[PDB]
């Protein structure tokens, strides 16, 4: 007990790089199923939050997969695609949004501030997407890593999209 | 400061493995009170889940006390009964349940939502309550672990027995 | 890829201590933002809870930038008034509540639940600005981490305020 497997059923720590950054996946999407629970988001946002939980699966299953130099059967992995799709999604949602001076106070609607949540979830995946393949630089892709950090910029600009109170912005003093 | 104290009075850091697992297990009691308080639940799965946050102090209990040869007072711990209590509920619950071919995008309702959420922070949870035991394999039992592991299982068979979207499935592609 | 900077454009791995104390006050304002917009508190506690908010990015803003010997221009930093000002908002907000014994099992209204979320995120955020100190004594100061210390506090006590269902007390049995 305290070890499991990878998607090769090789044997791994439940503390393993690896196993945190698919882990925090998974957090991220739940954390983006309860965006869509409680905020009840137009069906286009829907849309697009329900790929990006398909994605993050995706994401997933490349980091519980070893890079090996033949595999038996083809793995799934993140592509560049993927991330460009993000870009484009970041552009268009963020057309409409007036330029920014400083940090939002997260809050507002439910969906804004469950969005705000899953940001900072979705990061903290990121950061344990790096450890991931700091830990193993030839085994692990950093196209996941790279996906979760793209996310969270797409996931900033929908909680503005979301927010009816506008920008409630950080006043230093 | 940056010093606190385990149930013996001895002094830890607030870094100590033993306080982040149950300081996680802390987070996951959070984490059910949420899915209680917006997903309202029917008063049997309640009964459920209000029994599992006082079981999760009963774990916290156990993961701040170290292990000693003879205490000077019996201490609270972890046992199979516990654990065999929760195989219980999730037969129970699982017995209507359609077969799972693949996962699933958590979501839903709010209840469904938020017991995806907790599934991952006691998941999240388990993995410090291993790594407290490879911190103290001697002072720490591996039953509050053991006991966070059954409860994902638990957390799971119950948000897909809440989802009114049924099985919401990850297609790869 | 991997890196990113800090308040003074220093390269940092995504990992580093500082960046993942920073990391966890935004989770921890997120967290403070969903009980806002879902627990929809009363005008006072709201204000209150918006100024912590405001408090948190001075105390990201001050995690973010290394202490040096004289600087370009002058840092923000958290100070001592910050706290005292946290502590007379526990004294009044608890002058009202009954003496508690024991645990409390997290949940009650969305407000007192998510306000219990919020309690356990910065706790977390917390053990993370002292593992800052810890890597920097000499560069990270150490009141971000005492402001998260008394946070946690006052968060319990506005979950008792704001909780229906009174003190719902764990039984160890
Ligand atoms: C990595 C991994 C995860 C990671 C990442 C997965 C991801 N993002 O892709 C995370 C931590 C998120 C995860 C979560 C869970 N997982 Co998992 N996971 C694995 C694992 C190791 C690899 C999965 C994978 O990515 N395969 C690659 C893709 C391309 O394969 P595929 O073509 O989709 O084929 C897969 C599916 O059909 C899946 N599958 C088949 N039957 C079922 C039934 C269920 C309920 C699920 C969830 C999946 C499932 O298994 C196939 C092989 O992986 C497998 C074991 C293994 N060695 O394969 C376990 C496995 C799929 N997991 C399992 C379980 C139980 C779960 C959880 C329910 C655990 C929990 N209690 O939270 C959750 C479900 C999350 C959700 N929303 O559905 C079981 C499912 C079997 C069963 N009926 O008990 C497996 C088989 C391990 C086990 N034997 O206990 N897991
Ligand atoms: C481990 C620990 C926790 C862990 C795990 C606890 C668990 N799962 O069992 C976690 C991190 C979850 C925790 C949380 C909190 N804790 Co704590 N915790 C401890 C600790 C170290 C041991 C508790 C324990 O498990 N005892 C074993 C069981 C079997 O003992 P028991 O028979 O139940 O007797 C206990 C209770 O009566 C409890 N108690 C007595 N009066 C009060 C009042 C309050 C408000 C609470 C919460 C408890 C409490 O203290 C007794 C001795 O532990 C004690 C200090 C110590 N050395 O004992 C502090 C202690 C109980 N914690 C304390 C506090 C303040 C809290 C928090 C409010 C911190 C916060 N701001 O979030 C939260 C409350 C969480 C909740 N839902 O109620 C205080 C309570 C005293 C007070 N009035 O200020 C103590 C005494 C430490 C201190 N002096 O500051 N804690
Ligand atoms: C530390 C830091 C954070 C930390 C802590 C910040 C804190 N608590 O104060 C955390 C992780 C929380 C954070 C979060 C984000 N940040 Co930041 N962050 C930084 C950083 C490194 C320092 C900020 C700081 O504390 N300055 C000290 C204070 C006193 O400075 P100031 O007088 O307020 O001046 C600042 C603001 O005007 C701010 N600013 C100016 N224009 C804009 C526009 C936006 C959208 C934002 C959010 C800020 C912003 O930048 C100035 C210089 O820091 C800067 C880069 C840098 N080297 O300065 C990036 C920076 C401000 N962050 C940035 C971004 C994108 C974000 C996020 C949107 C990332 C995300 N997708 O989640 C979130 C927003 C969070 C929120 N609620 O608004 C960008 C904003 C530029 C832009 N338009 O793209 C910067 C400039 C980095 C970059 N170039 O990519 N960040
Ligand atoms: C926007 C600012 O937040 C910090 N930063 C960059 N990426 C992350 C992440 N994944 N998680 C947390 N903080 C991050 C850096 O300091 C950056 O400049
Ligand atoms: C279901 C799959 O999820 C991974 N796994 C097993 N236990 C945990 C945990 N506590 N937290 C996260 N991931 C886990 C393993 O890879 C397992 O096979
Ligand atoms: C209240 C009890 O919780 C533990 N404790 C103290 N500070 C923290 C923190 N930031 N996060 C988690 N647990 C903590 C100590 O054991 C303390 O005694
Ligand atoms: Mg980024
Ligand atoms: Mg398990
Ligand atoms: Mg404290």
């Amino acid at each position: 007990d305290g070890t499991t497997g990878l998607s090769d059923m090789s044997r791994v720590a439940k503390t393993d790089a690896r196993l945190v950054a698919y882990a925090d996946c998974d957090e991220a999407n739940a954390a983006i199923g309860a965006a869509l629970a409680l905020g009840h988001p137009d069906t286009q946002i829907t849309d697009v939050l329900r790929q990006i939980q398909n994605d993050l699966f995706d994401a997933g299953a490349d980091l519980s997969t070893p890079i090996v130099e033949n595999p038996k059967h083809p793995p799934l992995r993140i592509a560049q695609s993927y991330i460009d799709r993000l870009e484009g999604w970041c552009d268009a949602y963020n057309a409409g949004l007036p330029a920014l001076k400083s940090f939002v106070l997260p809050g507002g609607s439910p969906l804004s501030a469950l969005l705000h949540v899953a940001r900072t979830v979705v990061r903290r995946a990121e950061r344990s997407a790096w450890a991931a393949v700091d830990a193993h630089p030839e085994g692990v892709s950093v196209l996941p890593a790279k996906y979760l950090n793209r996310l969270s910029d797409l996931l900033f600009i929908l909680s503005r999209v979301a927010n009816p109170d506008g920008d409630v912005l950080w006043r230093p003093g």
